[PDB]
């Protein structure tokens, strides 16, 4: 399935994407949904972000140059942060610069989104627990991080994690392009295959730390390729088997 959130004008909905039509869920979104019977065609709906996320946990860096250095000595220990539910918007929301911020960079990311309650969960047990994949942009105030040491300033403003356009339920995140674009130019351009940590591991680290809710979202890094955007700039995040999330970006 593909779920997300909707806006029309019979008011907001969480639907099944079908094609296209967005089917309005009646009951337990995160096992078998039920449907109301309401649908709409999807044309004349907005697209929201995809889920009402109580927190968002997000992985440092976390790719792998090349194929080649995937076998070498094991990777350094994750390093994660949190992003406030308060920076998530939907796509086609324009991205908002900080009057405060001077640098503010894109980065492209595969989003783990959260299916059940849980704590230490082994690798192993990670799809379990997962309702599906969507995409997230890690937007960042280099500036902020260079001031502050910490990063949850730099990646704590309001409009810094846009998050959709849908979440996919039965898809395998082991080996999916992901591409960043601004204003069509490719500025990223890396595989999941690639990630130092995989969607098990990273479930398995943040797990052991802290208790996971239905709707939680967790980012799972970036490739290089990380640059600026500014006012006027559209960055988009594509990947293979999900879709395209795309933000106007607009200073302010």
């Amino acid at each position: 399935m593909r779920l997300g959130r909707i806006a029309s004008p019979d008011g907001v909905a969480f639907v099944s994407i079908e094609g296209a039509i967005a089917r309005e869920i009646a009951e337990h979104p995160f096992g078998t949904p039920t449907f109301t019977g309401r649908q709409w065609p999807l044309a004349d709906v907005r697209l929201l972000a995809p889920i009402l996320a109580s927190k968002v946990v997000a992985m440092g860096k976390n790719y792998a140059a090349h194929a080649a250095e995937m076998g070498g000595d094991p990777p350094e220990s994750p390093v994660i942060f949190i992003k406030p539910n308060t920076s998530i918007i939907g796509p086609g929301l324009p991205i908002q610069l900080p009057p405060s911020a001077t640098e503010v960079h894109h980065e492209g990311e595969l989003a783990i989104v959260i299916g059940r309650p849980c704590k230490d969960v082994p690798a192993a047990r990670a799809a379990e627990n997962i309702l599906g994949y969507t995409i997230g942009n890690d937007v960042s105030a280099r500036d902020h991080q260079r001031a502050d040491g910490q990063w949850t300033r730099a990646k704590g403003h309001d409009t810094f994690c846009p998050l959709g356009p849908w979440i996919v339920t039965d898809l395998d995140p082991a080996d999916l392009e992901i591409r960043t674009e601004v204003n069509g130019q490719v500025r990223q351009r890396s595989r999941t295959s690639l990630l130092l940590h995989d969607v098990g591991a990273i479930v398995e680290w943040v797990s052991a730390v802290m208790t996971l809710l239905p709707g939680d979202v967790i980012l799972t890094g970036t490739p290089e390729g990380v640059g600026p955007i500014v006012d006027g700039d559209t960055v988009s995040v594509t990947i293979e088997g999900i879709g395209t999330l795309s933000n106007p970006v607009v200073r302010k």
